[PDB]
């Protein structure tokens, strides 16, 4: 149970807009997008899917 704050240290300004902005589109689960910090199937199935 640790914060997810160094994700955000390890990636640029520009970057966590993207990803968020991507997050957003996935659906309901951004939660989830961001829950393993972009790390997961449900970013990666959803952005895989993004046009």
């Amino acid at each position: 149970s640790e914060p997810d704050e160094i994700c955000r240290a390890r990636m640029t300004h520009k970057e966590f807009n993207y990803k968020s902005n991507v997050c957003n589109g996935c659906g309901d689960q951004v939660a989830a997008c961001e829950a393993e910090c972009f790390r997961n199937d449900v970013y990666t199935a959803c952005h895989e899917a993004q046009k």
